[PDB]
């Protein structure tokens, strides 16, 4: 609950450039407190009308705690641009970690999607869905912790919006690509992608083509390389369900066999 | 007694705090010499300390003390409000270290004293001040130490987590892990205080605020050669985790090093 | 491989004060690297005729590489002292934790067991027998990983030296206060005394006379309170057999069912 | 190729004290020619180790011809002590000239960066990495030009070598300090510290702790005060770059906006 301006900060090096604006590493100057400054250029928001987003982001990701979600501290707008105030993540993003690594062990998996059902859980729990889970939104605190940043897609479930897609759908499950109504079940679906690909080096259903990989994930074609262990295909195949019903809850997917088998965090 | 601005004429600018800033001003029918610090309502109420302001005014006024910075009354405009202090000829201690950049073993030894006997007063009246650093000890005309800003300060004990909004640099471990702190506060506080004054900077600072956290938790801090050892002793007395393992304040005015150094008793 | 004196060192507060000397936090000068400054009288060295064991204590320390065992890095003396330069353990000693928890739970207990079992298998394969393992003498680092101190009663085994039994002989197994003859079994002994006072908080043998825990010990005569469990009976009851031929293996005690079932580290 | 001793010199002043030994003012009696005479004494070389340092510098910092890299003319070696016949900087090091004026105006730094980087690239070119670039160990010549002195850190590169770390990590690399793989993209990163400390008077991972500061040149972690202009923060976020191949070479950092905008020398 406090007002904040961009002489109240010293600025230092980009962290990573995102579209919309870039990220850099940021210091409290009189509390010398470090956090890192979201930049978004007004005009490239306003013309790509992401305007109502941008507010679902701060609202949401401010009134959230919890150790596996990154925090946003608050805003201020500058007269050409805007300014979140956000956590900041001292290992970077999941992308660049399995960028850097091809693919996770599964101890790196098991305890990545323990973690992320924690604070999905958590998520679910205020009724909020992420809708948008993806390696480049999870990103890694000082201990190598997960934490789910960019809330700007998430909403109230349930929801029935067919918000403008504009990004690779590999995340996405076949009843938000049908532009149908989704509920919770939708972050099921991207926690058994994003397992595969941690585990893979590639999410399930990728693809060369948009067409293609909404055909892939309309019928729920993929198939596992010799090197996965059936436990994890048990878990992954649970969560590939094209019936969002049918897919588990968050807590049978922390108790699954090869969770607890395999995660260094209960 | 009730005041208005009018009442003033408005001098120079004293010193330009972050809620508002302080002038020299005189009282039109008795010429008397004091300070007016101005506080814009806005900053305020939207920044939410309009609690701490009244603690401040309820505290400072009610003590009595040649260390302690008097309060003389305050009143408020459409915009902002005034509050009337007692004027601070040499300013702050925190300027007088800047020109200096570290204190003697006598300077030192005896703002240690005369701020233990202001903060012996304070406990006495149980009072907790909380907030002990050198920008907030003024200068008296004759060189003597004048604790002020009491925003901070609480009835102890207390088990407050304040938004943490500054440096804590002169915050012990107990305050900013958010637990149950009494008056071995400022014991800590003094501890950090007479390291700066001997040093010109305090134990654990540091880049950052996280990192300066770690240091305060694990009360990590390294003497430079040229501190004595007497000094050595008193400051690490004060500075330990656990403050009912910290001495009293008469400990601390009856210590070799304090007494063999401080020029007022 | 270096030369070292005071003047190299800026010293900080009063860490812990132990008989012969006390122990100070340092900073190396040129490199601002921090670390402890163990400082001994020589006086109360020679008199008390140790000046063998603090030799035993720098050679043998400062040979060994291992996470869990506290690093020394050199020493130098003064005309009237002796300085040895630690490694600086930032949560200080698992002796004033177990001060502060009174006990300890199953999991702390397991953990610390199984990282002081590693660091003891570690020091057994390059034939070193600790001798005097005690809560005193584990240090915690700045995870909170256990690392074994003070090596100044380890020899190289086997060993038949009686020694000036000082201390209190509440960790010392029946072979050493009979003055006979011991081998490496000595640190099992210990570290079942070890685990049994973490999970209770006194050790099995304590009593108010030495010569009372001196019966206690050599007829192996402790009973558990009852919230011990069977899993902790068992492995603690193996650790404590007269015969050291029949008390366990590092292995086998780091593979035993309780160990692992609680233990967080592997 | 001439043979010299301590009789053919008049030797003067003490120039500056650095750590193996001292640095006088010199004359070559004969020719009357000034120079400086680096005096160490081989008991502190010896017992410290860098007796192969020490011909590294001798061999490296006599084979190199360059205006910005400091001349040694030759060397002997007395029954105690080794001496250099060094270039003689009649301005001192621009370490105390940084402790003189507290920081450097833009022109002033460009032109140290400027002068730097080409003394660096005839480095690279006939394949030398001096790895130790700091500011105690560049001279200024008669004109104010920069000098790079002590090439005893200095190898051919690539290298792998982990030597005993002492001195300060402040001016290098994550890949050095993590005893990784190095290449000539070392001076790139000291470049970018040197250019960061001219500006603002200390280096960017400045901390209290050797542990600290490496986890800040690790991570990375470094904040422009307000005053550094958006040039050079530009030059010094491409030059601190965690991965040496996202690093710029010496020819962008010598045509860089700023650096031409502001250097006085080509």
């Amino acid at each position: 609950k406090r007002q904040w301006a961009l002489e109240d900060f010293e600025i230092g090096r980009p962290l990573g450039k995102g579209k919309f604006g870039n990220v850099y590493l940021a210091r409290e100057k009189q509390s010398k407190f470090i956090l890192a400054l979201k930049v978004l250029f007004k005009a490239q928001l306003e013309k790509a009308g992401v305007e109502h987003q941008l507010r679902r982001e701060v609202e949401i990701q401010s009134h959230l705690r919890h150790p596996n979600i990154l925090r946003l501290y608050g805003y201020f707008h500058d007269a050409t641009r805007v300014y979140l105030i956000l956590e900041y993540a001292p290992l970077g993003t999941v992308y660049r970690e399995l960028q850097k690594l091809s693919k996770f062990d599964e101890q790196r998996t098991a305890t990545y999607i323990t973690e992320l059902a924690n604070a999905l859980s958590y998520c679910h729990s205020k009724r909020v869905i992420h809708r948008d889970i993806k390696p480049e939104n999870l990103l890694l605190g000082s201990a190598g912790e997960l934490k789910i940043a960019d809330f700007g897609w998430s909403v109230h479930a349930p929801s029935s919006r067919r918000d403008t897609l504009c990004g690779t759908l590999d995340y996405l499950p076949p009843e938000m690509i049908e532009g149908r109504m989704h509920d919770e079940k939708v972050d099921l679906w991207s926690l058994g992608v994003l397992c595969y690909e941690f585990l893979v080096g590639k999410p399930p259903f990728e693809a060369n083509t948009y067409q293609e990989t909404y055909k892939r994930i309309s019928r729920v074609e993929f198939t596992f390389p010799d090197f996965v262990t059936e436990g994890a295909r048990d878990l992954i195949s649970r969560l590939l369900k094209h019936n969002p019903s049918q897919r588990p809850m968050l807590r049978e997917v922390l108790e699954h066999p090869w969770i607890t088998a395999n995660s260094s965090k209960p």
